[PDB]
């Protein structure tokens, strides 16, 4: 009809859909290694390492040159620096990924900014120049992108407010359509933070409301779900709760929230770990995939939950490199097995 | 949180979800026998039968007393008259349904009314007194309800307009929540009419936009998808097209439109036949279920496509009753087999 | 364009706009005498009068036969019973109104019903058959209509919820367009109740949000603002507050909330009195009209604030009739003078 | 309540409201001199002048050093280059404005970009870094800002589409709130282009729909209308029409469209001239202000309609400077008089 979205290029759509399914491949998930300069500082400060360019290059090479990582990792999200970086030995980071058949991805948002006259609710910035950036990143080897939006739960303050949800959904939908116009699969990340002492049922209600708004906006903006991925938070108690919900509970409410809101043309839901321990992140995903088969792949896009022990094993010490790659492999295998519901553990409500 | 829907009664939710799954049972579908007085007149005029109460009672008894119908029919939608009617032999219509294990359902809308200052776009009326009606109907044996909204495609006139879609979605969401509060599974019927000469791709675009709006509104109104059913139109060419789309095309675009918009917590999509021939209705459903397995049951809620030949065989003649029940069984079996993708025929684009 | 509202009949629009301006006439306002059977019982119980048909007829005749009332009263809202009623002396109620040049109006909503899964938030019912009712009421002499929606403020519960506001706005917009299609000026009444201990600034915020939503919906539904009236609550402290806001404060925040949301094509804002005393209702309106001139008429549509002392003077005693009509005239004059900012009293913040 | 906008700083709000009223001063309007490098090239190519920095500095100095211009010009919108530029004689451009008491303003958008999968419908870019830019611009002397969004009318293509309107409104509301957080009055410019052969009544319908959406979004984002200005298109026939509407018609439909959508807390509507001749722009504004008094100031924010003859008189020739300033004064006086409805000409439908 007149007034509807123009037809997407079949050739572009096929590439997006093929790459989205490759990223959401059974038994595999995403390594989120896209910490910005300031975020990697936090990661590095926790093990007392100077956040220099050489240390960042050493560490990202340690990750991406891990032999056999591609058995469990389908894609790696990079920060812009890393996409154009060489390892200490001189090899481009993207070439390390290609050697393992890992698809490079690129974080494209420009971080967070307070929405005026909210109680420090956040807009995600980055649409300006995004289309041109996506073209350059595709040329450099990226085939998917990531944009992080953030929402808070605070019942006393009415958070997340209508304005927060509307802004998050609008930014994610604009970003996703721009990515697809430039042949990048968009990872849509509406992260609801665990901050607070709310119950898991409150997280479930908020997650549903947010995802319903996000997917309506994706439709409004002509986003191709077949060529997109979702990166949501699992549904959990708030982080100030003294009792973490059981893995069975987390899996139940997470799957329920997704099935109530996510159309099944979407190929993959790649969870963020959002402060969970490495073992919880694996056990929670495993429990969801014992409830399968599902209408979309339920898998992982983990940063902290894939790297925490790796970092602690490396300690900034070059000599600890092999040990560090071994622990990364241990966690990659755990989460690949969890994708299949076959992880053995390591060291209806309406 | 404060400001969200109160929790639905677990006992009510369980009943709704159990009955919705019973209606969307594999190998079965819905007989839509809820023609109002004026609509059954049309049906009867086409075979030259006087639209008297006795003829209506005779015909509905002919349908519901068909021995073995419950093998293929999970539920029967009734008009209010029929819900409180006895067969010519004195048996309540609901008792005929119960004897076959067919769940009674009830049409609860009060028909269509033009939206002011539209080009005869239609609102569905009936919310006033609906909650009280649902209570009475549950007492009388109904366990699901139906509400029909209607949209037109007309590119030159911009139909369906924003106001049409907004009204359809609002009425369906209010109706569905009221039904569930009264322990009735709501069938949500946003019918996009085939009127016009538009292509199947136009029907697909409009269907997507409408369903995205409907399901956002269902979420806004706290409707439990686990205890609801969808009754949409298949995606087809307009009825003024000289070439009907292939069964393969209709199945592809119909499944695609659903997977792009319908969250998989919904248990069943029960298609309306919307003027299609009996054989097309079966072949189109069969073709969709050759593409399975699907995240929800794809089945039928057919009026014309289950009764056309039955009516033509009955001819208002009492003596043609057995013959008429035989042809009804033939079509019920065809469509039950089509639900499984096993109907043998009778007498990716982004 | 294709997809926009069809043009309203110029002849119908002119009648609506002329009658809306007659109702919002300088120095005059509306007598709200449309208490349903159950609401007039409350009014009558407060003075110990049996709520019989004869007593209702006696009292409404006492009101409408008050000589000279038309100097201050432009229109009178009636309950359906009264529109078709005769005075104890045999004169039709509408003929009493016509003799004073008071325009008859008619309440057309069917009362309130809880929205499912809200904390007893209310939908207004009555759209079914409304168009046909409006035709009959126009024939009987009504030239404007009234539909009351209700919202609550409760910060701890997040009231009014998004669903409440969406439903209120949708019902009011549908009702208003149906009225105008039938040559009745719609009074749009989104009453925010005073219940609770919130501050006047909270009432101001909520009133703004509600009115912004209402007027967006009126536009979506093709409502002619030139032929409509608004009946909102004044902006005040909650009724559990021990200190009532000053008349200066109430006037400031009320005018501010209106000027921030109401397009000036609307001819009149006719305030409800919402539990205020007779004197407060007059002084608050007077204070607003000392701040004039305004882009729309600020006037009154008072029930309790025009009748409280009248009822107390009548006491159900026929002999107290003249005294009762005198006190009604006293309050009508007070509020007519308040419309002009000339009431002498009786017995910027961003 | 919890969940509403935090209170705006009273000190910031007072400054914004005072400056907005100063800009919308009776008998005055805005000189729009904010042509970007590429737009001023077009302007300069039409008179055959090389678009060098020195020529731009010469011309902007010619404009802003016009003696007595502040009698008719309350504010001047600048391009960023000009805000930080000195005249050929060495005087900062902002100091020329201050000497005449003209308030400096700054264009802050980053231009237009196609919305993916639309028929070259445009988003306005520029939110990234906007808050930080506004701080710098305030320091440099700017007290108001401008952001231009663009919509097209094309009935056959359904333009402006829902996505276009939603994007325009979202960008304008985000921009306006960010400006106000940084003490800049935002000019909200949703320009509906005249392109096409549509009638004035089509322009009126589209303008209403767009403005209703814009002002709902401004409310959603907590924008202070008391400290904002609107810069809309007048309501006219499309530019391909052989007959331009009468000045009486343009004034009627323009005022009507505003009064149907713009809340009267907004202090000023400062029209763009949008391709009209200098004389039409003045006569159309004059005709609107013969229909006064209005609930907001109706005035001008003219680029082409204040400069066309000035440019043609200058011809890039330095010696033509005084003549050019004289013609600028002639047009400034014409439009200041038109603001009052006192321009003498130069060389109800529902
Ligand atoms: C994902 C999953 O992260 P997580 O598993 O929560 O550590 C990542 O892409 C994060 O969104 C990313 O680390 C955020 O980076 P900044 O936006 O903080 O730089
Ligand atoms: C369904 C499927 O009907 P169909 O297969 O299209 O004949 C039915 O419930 C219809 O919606 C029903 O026949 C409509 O009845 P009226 O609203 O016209 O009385
Ligand atoms: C108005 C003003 O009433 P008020 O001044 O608040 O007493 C009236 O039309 C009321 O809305 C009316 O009394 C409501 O009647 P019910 O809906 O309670 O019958
Ligand atoms: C206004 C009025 O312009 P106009 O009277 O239509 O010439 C200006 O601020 C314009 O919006 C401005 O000239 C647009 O500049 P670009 O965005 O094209 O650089």
């Amino acid at each position: 009809m007149s007034g509807y979205g123009l037809p997407i290029s079949q050739e572009v759509a096929k590439e997006l859909a093929e790459n989205a399914r490759k990223i959401a491949a059974p038994g595999k998930g995403i390594l989120a290694a896209d910490e910005s300069t300031g975020t990697i500082k936090k990661r590095f400060d926790s093990i007392g390492v100077e956040n220099t360019e050489a240390n960042r290059a050493f560490y990202r090479d340690l990750l991406f040159s891990t032999k056999g990582l591609g058995q469990y990792i389908s894609g790696a999200i990079l920060f812009e620096e890393t996409l154009y970086q060489k390892s200490p030995s001189g090899v481009p980071m993207v070439d390390l990924l290609k050697a393992e058949g890992i698809i490079p991805g690129i974080k494209v948002d420009k971080g967070l900014e307070t929405l005026p006259l909210t109680d420090d609710e956040k807009a995600t910035m980055g649409l300006d120049g995004l289309s041109e950036r996506c073209k350059k990143y595709y040329e450099a080897g990226a085939r998917f992108a990531k944009w992080r939006a953030v929402l808070s739960i605070d019942p006393a303050k009415g958070k997340p407010t209508n304005l927060s949800i509307t802004e998050v959904a609008h930014g994610l939908a604009r970003y996703a359509a721009i990515c697809q116009a430039n042949r990048l699969v968009p990872i849509v990340e509406p992260e609801i933070l665990t901050d607070g002492s709310h119950d898991i049922t409150v997280c479930a209600e908020v997650t549903e409301r947010v995802l319903a708004a996000v997917f309506k906006a994706l439709n409004d903006h002509h986003v191709l779900l077949e060529g997109a991925l979702l990166k949501p938070n699992m549904v959990t108690h708030g982080s100030d709760c003294p009792k973490p919900a059981s893995h069975e509970e987390i899996a139940f409410y997470t799957v329920r929230s997704l099935k109530r809101t996510v159309p099944p043309a979407l190929p993959g839901v790649m969870f963020l770990s959002g402060g969970q321990s490495e073992e919880d992140a694996s056990l929670n995903l495993n429990e969801m995939n014992k409830m399968g088969p599902h209408p979309f792949q339920l898998s992982f896009s983990y940063g902290r939950a894939l790297q925490a022990s790796c970092l602690k094993a490396w300690k900034g010490v070059p000599e600890n490199k092999a040990k560090a790659q071994q622990v990364l492999m241990e966690r990659a295998r755990a989460n690949g097995e969890a994708q299949l519901g076959k992880y053995g553990g390591g060291a209806y409500v309406y």
